[PDB]
């Protein structure tokens, strides 16, 4: 079902991701983890401790299609186990509990406008875009449901 997803969303903020490459969002998946440049490491630090839920959309540059999405579980931290990001500055890393890891094309959130981005369509906007709650709902309900997922974990960690 959907009612755990429409409970994690709620009064959730969201902010559009783009990586450069299919790797990153790939080590991302497996290993549970994002970073991101200085200035929205500070956005989203600012946002995790604002908000019930911090839900990053993940999207590969020029891929026409969003990858998934996954709900802070941490702010940043250095230190860890080092992640081999294939780079084209990534300071601290984010814990993510991935929500879904099911692709969805932009052609299928044409309907979706940002009002934080000049309501231009949801799929435009620089890494770390807010996107309005709303907005950012609905795009989630899009995805493909993710049936290896088991959100009573992650309602634990709100
Ligand atoms: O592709 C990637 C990977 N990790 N951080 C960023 S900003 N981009
Ligand atoms: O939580 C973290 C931090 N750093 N590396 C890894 S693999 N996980």
């Amino acid at each position: 079902g959907t009612s755990k997803l429409k409970y994690v969303l709620q009064d959730a903020r969201f902010f559009l991701i783009k990586s450069n490459n299919h790797e990153n969002v790939s080590l991302a998946k497996a290993k549970g983890v994002w970073s991101t440049l200085p200035v929205n490491e500070k956005k989203l630090n600012l946002a995790f401790r604002s908000a019930r839920s911090v839900i990053l959309i993940f999207s590969v540059r020029e891929s026409g299609k969003f990858q998934g999405f996954a709900r802070l579980s941490s702010e940043s931290h250095h230190g860890g186990s080092p992640i081999h990001w294939v780079l084209p500055m990534l300071g601290g890393v984010f814990k993510i509990d991935w929500i879904c890891r099911r692709e969805l094309p932009f052609t299928k959130s044409a309907h979706l406008t940002n009002p934080w981005n000049e309501h231009k369509p949801v799929k435009i906007g620089r890494d770390g875009q807010e996107i309005e709650l709303e907005c950012g709902t609905q795009l989630c309900l899009l995805f493909p449901p993710d049936e290896s997922i088991d959100l009573y974990q992650v309602i634990h960690k709100m």
